[PDB]
């Protein structure tokens, strides 16, 4: 029951010339809790830019103006009582348009409430927008052919309707509908402000003259500085105390808008006659559940997630594939034996093969979510935490099948070490490194929001983990032994050679000595530093997630 | 001077229940040269699919119609006299708008013309849409803030209004601009077909009665059936002989689109209304300078191409990285000397190196460049071998120096073998095998066109090359010996045991003799697998180009 009363008071936006030009100069106004605003302008005005001030979007040097929300600053409270509704539209392109709004309404209404009451919610919103003959097919992307794009916008409005929010700032949301679903849309954001008592800013672009007739605060704009602001029937007579008036009757947003350019250079008379005449009266005018909680927003964004990676069928040819490398690796030292530089060579290409595959694919977890998880995180629907512990646990679920299906066959065609507890040694040891070099590909990957910057990054980092991870050089000059322990390739080999080998007098009873086991680590101090890095990787991954506000 | 007549009769696209569903269901129409159409329909209608269907780029077993210009079914020869805009605007992002049309100007234009003529064409649809202040800024993507939603749209109508095609079918051209520059916009496709002679497609969804005026003939669609088709003033009389009219003065759009829905089932007694009085009337109506062309193809398409990555700093960065790595390579074998095994390691973890990070970052080319490569493809604006040899002769600017930077450092910290002629047989031998693997990467990426899909085929590839490389297995079985010859790390490997150990006296006088070159291999028969290598794998990265029209 938040009422917010924004109040904006001249705001001025300028970017570099790439000196600077002023996008926005000199915008005033007042939108108190009931009124239906309006911003009318030419395509180069200042709007969006003036709608993503406002909503807290845009933050930086370059405005020089208050945003006020109840006589203070936009806080980090207000932003989820803020709901914006942008101009292109960024959806899960994999969920159909039912399972979307269903998501936002189980995970946006007030909990208190049960589920059946949170599903007639998003169903009473697909009903009232006319959603229903494309209520179950998918919404996919440029390539994915889905619905329509006047579907993909009344989708990205009931978005924003299953919040409640106080501040509905729509930026342009009817451009791309017909003339008779604008009409039942502006009565919708209408019925919510002469209804429920809020507080909706829209950005209208071609309106008709009875969807302009529901507008009680109309913002004219006109390249950056603002031609009229006040009531709508006020405006179209404004305009007659300069001497500007239709020869014949035409409707009222065409002339607008007509004037806006300057159809003896009309628009600066008009801006000195808003400046003094009219624009003075606007400056006179200005625990136990929290856990519960956490843990729905778990679910739910897990079972989004599982339901996004049911469309790839490119996961058999994945498993088919690392079977096939497998059966490579097996068939290679098919002729290998028991007693040691042709195995610890085995022992390594293992540990390259499972530190390079999980640590380059897992740069595309994060970097490809981004232009929706920027979104999703200026919004405010889920908590950082609640997010990202859905990646990771919907990354377990084929990070572990494929290195367990590469070691039931590289294990039994090679023969190593016969009995069920050093083969379940050796795949708890496997699939303990996979999880810590997966977190290196999550944490550069996170850190650099690019897949093409990041995985020259990641094969870099992991190459020199490769090179000092104890197999290559020999003697490695001695202020430089200490790099191998940062490694995560280290580890894993060294417990690899242990579980095979022992601590090692069975094969110096049989049969160099050096870097086979007797040597430098432990084995239960070299389990204790793959799970910190497990952790720490993560970690990092979601302090270089924190940053993400925008 | 193509006179396309488009006739289309009984079109219908069912897509599967993800039964059946109708998207349209008997469409009707004949668009002769000089008739500016329009069409009109509520949000669900099927006009985009249709608009789809007529401009070619729907073919499938799903349509189950009849297309024909000049009588004849859709060619390639027609598909580059077809201008289509899209509703989505999908543009290059890192330029400006003045370098994209002045980009598809030069490429474009009949090249009879000199190059003033074809830069002052560029510059005299800027003026025509309004694009002059916005002339020299970027047209960035959701995360570059570039130009406007409405420039961003005017931009991508002047991209093709330089192309003069005969056959123009818009998708929505005018929803996103105010009423001001809708008038002026369908002026100017009013201009080109009561001017020029042409042949116009628009889909307007949201028009005044002044930009219906101009139309010649109206498209009303509901549902996938078509309600109207003739004449502007025809409709809103033609369903007076069916018996609805308008209570009170209103403009004919939003009574048109009233309609359209059923505003005692309305729709259904208009559609057997138009089936049987007013469709049986539709039925009775219906060398030496083919060179210098490719290569200025090739200089604009390159020229854009460095142009886009002016803006990456993100390669200062992959520079230092890759000295980094050099600086650990050479200070961890600075204790090397020149008698074997410490440097078969070193000369098999450059091949290591320089296999896996050529190929992995390769595979971010052409899938990066998907969604706008597909649009240019479908246009026809540039030849697919002239597109292929301007990222071929682009990659080839940084990665040639990024070996070159390594091996300057890991060549004489080691210090291998001194004198300038080993240390550029070496460096050639780099370079040709930096490039051998590329096209690698190039291949897989541009037959798997995904970024995410391909990441873990190549590498699964490098890594079984890597493996087959004659470094790791000792005793191979001798019914796989054959695989190394696929390798394209072996050759390289060869190649770099040659270089530094002669065909090998010198150190069987000093001093296995095994995998060192005396062996298997020669030098000459190992450079020509690499040269082949390097063709074929870009011959099937266009190959697998080829297939991509859409
Ligand atoms: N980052 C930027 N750098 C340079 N110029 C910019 C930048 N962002 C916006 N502009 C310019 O400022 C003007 C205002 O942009 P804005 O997004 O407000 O337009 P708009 O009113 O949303 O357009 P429309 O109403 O057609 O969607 C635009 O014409 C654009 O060219
Ligand atoms: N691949 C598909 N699978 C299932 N349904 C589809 C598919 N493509 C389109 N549709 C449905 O068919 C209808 C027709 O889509 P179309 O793109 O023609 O709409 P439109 O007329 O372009 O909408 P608008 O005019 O608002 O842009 C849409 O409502 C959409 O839901």
């Amino acid at each position: 029951c938040f009422p917010i009363t924004l109040k904006f008071v001249d705001v001025c936006y300028r970017v570099k010339i790439h000196e600077e030009r002023t996008i926005l100069s000199g915008v005033t106004g007042m939108i108190s809790p009931g009124e239906f605003m309006a911003v009318l302008g030419p395509s180069g005005s200042g709007k969006s830019t003036l709608l993503n001030a406002v909503a807290g979007r845009l933050h930086g040097s370059n405005l020089t103006g208050k945003i006020l929300i109840n006589d203070g600053k936009i806080t980090k409270q207000t932003l989820k009582r803020t709901g914006f509704v942008a101009q292109d539209d960024l959806l899960y392109p994999h969920l159909t348009v039912r399972e979307t709004l269903v998501f936002v309404a189980l995970l946006r209404l007030p909990r208190s409430l049960t589920r059946d009451v949170k599903l007639r919610a998003a169903e009473s919103v697909i009903s009232e927008l006319g959603l229903t003959k494309c209520e179950n097919t998918v919404v996919g992307n440029t390539f994915i052919r889905g619905i329509s794009g006047g579907e993909r916008k009344r989708v990205s409005i009931a978005h924003e309707l299953l919040i409640n929010p106080s501040l509905l700032v729509l930026d342009q949301p009817t451009s791309g509908l017909d003339a008779t679903a604008a009409l039942r849309l502006v009565q919708t954001l209408a019925g919510l402000a002469h209804g429920k008592g809020k507080t909706v800013v829209t950005s209208i672009h071609q309106p008709s003259s009875r969807v302009f007739q529901m507008f009680d605060t109309v913002l004219l704009l006109s390249e950056g500085k603002c031609l009229f602001v006040g009531k709508g029937r006020d405006a179209m007579a404004y305009f007659e105390s300069v001497g500007f008036s239709p020869a014949f009757p035409m409707n009222p947003a065409d002339f607008l808008l007509d004037l806006a350019n300057g159809v003896p250079n009309v628009r600066q008379t008009l801006v000195t006659a808003y400046d003094t005449l009219l624009a003075p009266q606007v400056k006179t005018c200005i625990i136990t559940t929290c856990i519960a909680t956490w843990f729905s927003q778990l679910c739910i964004l897990l079972h989004r997630l599982l339901k996004e990676r049911r469309h790839e069928s490119f996961d058999l040819l994945r498993i088919f594939q690392v079977v096939a490398a497998s059966i490579l690796c097996g068939l290679m030292w098919w002729h290998s034996d028991y007693r040691v530089h042709d195995r610890l060579g085995l022992l390594f290409f293992i540990s390259i093969f499972w530190g390079v595959l999980p640590s380059f694919n897992a740069v595309f977890t994060f970097p490809q979510e981004r232009a929706i998880f920027t979104r999703e995180r200026a919004s405010g629907m889920y908590t950082l935490s609640s997010y990202f512990m859905a990646h990771v646990l919907g990354s377990l679920s084929m990070e572990l099948v494929l290195p367990a299906s590469f070691l039931t066959f590289t294990y039994w065609m090679v023969y190593l070490r016969p009995g069920i507890v050093p083969f379940l040694l050796t795949l708890s040891v496997l699939l303990l490194y996979v999880l810590a070099s997966q977190g290196l590909g999550l944490a550069l990957g996170a850190a650099i929001m690019d897949a093409k910057k990041a995985s020259t990054i990641v094969t870099v980092t992991m190459l020199a983990f490769v090179l000092t991870g104890g197999y290559y050089v020999n003697k490695v000059p001695s202020g430089m032994v200490w790099m191998k322990y940062v490694s995560t390739t280290f580890y894993c080999y060294r417990l690899l050679v242990a579980i095979q080998y022992g601590s090692g007098e069975e094969i110096l009873r049989m049969l160099f000595v050096e870097e086979e086991v007797i040597g430098d680590v432990g084995m239960w101090t070299s389990v204790g530093v793959l799970f910190l890095m497990f952790f720490g990787y993560r970690v990092l991954a979601y302090l270089a997630l924190r940053r993400i506000k925008h």
